[PDB]
């Protein structure tokens, strides 16, 4: 069906998808679906003709992420051949029973349309879903979290997308967009703070942020003005000497707290004064939101 | 961005679609260098530096995606990597088990590893959880399947990675088997109409039909239904509907499923069904905690 209409382009530019990449996602999944054959089941059982009313609906509280996506799905589906009767925005909380959109469609369509826009649905919810969890155990203090370069294969753009929808910040998207210097970089670059220069000589104009996994290696970087720190499997007593040194610096670096965090101990790091939190699950075990779609009766 | 014909050969040897794993593998990096080179390791890794890499679990599990990590490494470096020490996707690991030993110049490791990794936690992550729902079922004579709620555009690999932790695939698609639906139903008015109708349709093709109530239950077994799901039954309506299946006489498999969970997997299996159908082993899958160490 070769690509959707130009208002749906405006709909994902409007809600800050990527649409190329959101194109690629769709059609692909459709392929899954459909290169066995047509649906022979609804061939066999629903007359061409038949038009049917549908609603997403949620079993489940959450947060809703990838509405604009799974409506592109319906739009490349239909030919632009639907009608929305209402809908939710993605962001927004559900609880179960609640309708996030309502539409009318040919039956045949929706069928074929279903279950690759239900796992777009699910799954994009489900990330930002885990992603309010953790921001909502970061209430009272100004930490936030944010997510990495652990999502899943061709889904980082919408994963990227979901995590913003669920009040995470998004880390670098890329090798080439920010420099992040690792266990790796220090071992080759002889010790935390060379590593720190070259990185800073090397590309000048990108940000820069150092992980370390000791107070030593803290101690270089904080003497260097590191503007942004990772501190890699510190314990909580960890952060608080991590935060007092950065303090007493007054280099103002940020410190980013990773690895061994659960969602049990994330107001713990929260309250040592750390000012992020970079979460992997967010995006690699993320359970789905249960969404489903019904015909009407 | 063509790999090796060993790498062809290794996946075949696995039974993996190569197309799709190209697909996959080739998606994923450019989701990682459209930005540019790697600055943080051109900064601080001399060029002509190489080293050997572990990768080894952190957690228990079952392995699954080592051929298509083998791929991304493959491109990465065009074919320059030695291969010391491999496990097989479906070996069980313990913490610490090593499950891979390469040798390869160093910045191509660094620009490799984060996307061998991501599809090797999640898939052996699939693989992990298929098994834990097959041990729970273990004394039964039921078995654990996936479905198509796959993440898009790793269906493949996912069904791949179910079968390597012990489980079942049905269908594949849309077009290659008849499974009537509750929307089906809805828009025909009647669960035994769409039986008669799809069964006429194509006589030879294996009709399933998904029930939500045990008197639909009766219908599709009054027509000599051959495979029945069971949709949001709970374990004792399950139980009954064995009992109904055993009376009508037919040879009719039950299926269930319906928000499946593992803690209740095990009782389930009890019930006398001869499948269940989960569609979290591959929509909420944790990933396996797999490392890459030099
Ligand atoms: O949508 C389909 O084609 C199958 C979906 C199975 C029912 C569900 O959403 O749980
Ligand atoms: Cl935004
Ligand atoms: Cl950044
Ligand atoms: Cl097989």
């Amino acid at each position: 069906a070769e690509a959707w209409s130009p208002a749906t382009d405006e709909r994902l530019r409007a809600a800050g998808i990527d649409a190329e990449d959101a194109r690629r996602v769709v059609v692909t999944a459709l392929e899954e679906d459909l290169r066995y054959g047509a649906d022979v089941t609804s061939d066999a059982t629903v007359p061409a003709d038949a038009v049917t009313e549908a609603v997403v609906a949620s079993r489940q509280p959450g947060v809703l992420a990838g509405l604009p996506v799974a409506l592109a799905v319906l739009d490349l589906v239909t030919g632009g051949r639907f009608e929305v009767a209402e809908c939710r925005a993605d962001g927004d909380r559900l609880g179960p029973g609640d309708v996030a959109l309502r539409v009318t469609a040919a039956t045949r369509e929706l069928l074929v349309a279903e279950r690759t826009m239900l796992n777009l649905l699910c799954h994009l919810s489900g990330v930002a879903t885990l992603t309010a969890r953790w921001n909502d155990a970061l209430a009272g203090t100004h930490c936030k979290v944010r997510d990495s370069r652990k999502t899943l294969p061709g889904l980082r753009l919408l994963e990227k997308y979901a995590v913003r929808r669920g009040g995470g910040q998004n880390h670098r998207l890329g090798l080439g967009d920010a420099i992040l210097i690792k266990d790796n970089h220090i071992v080759a670059g002889g010790s935390a703070g060379a590593a720190l220069q070259a990185a800073r000589a090397h590309t000048p104009g990108l940000p820069c942020e150092v992980e370390v996994t000791t107070l030593a290696e803290l101690d270089e970087v904080l003497a260097l003005g590191a503007d942004e720190v990772m501190l890699d499997n510190f314990t909580v007593e960890q952060c608080v000497e991590a935060v007092r040194r950065r303090d007493a610096a007054r280099t103002r670096t940020r410190l980013e707290a990773s690895g061994g965090l659960t969602l049990d101990v994330a107001a713990a790091y929260a309250r040592t004064g750390v000012d992020l939190l970079a979460v992997g699950a967010l995006t690699h075990s993320a359970p789905a939101l249960d969404l489903g779609l019904d015909f009407a009766p």
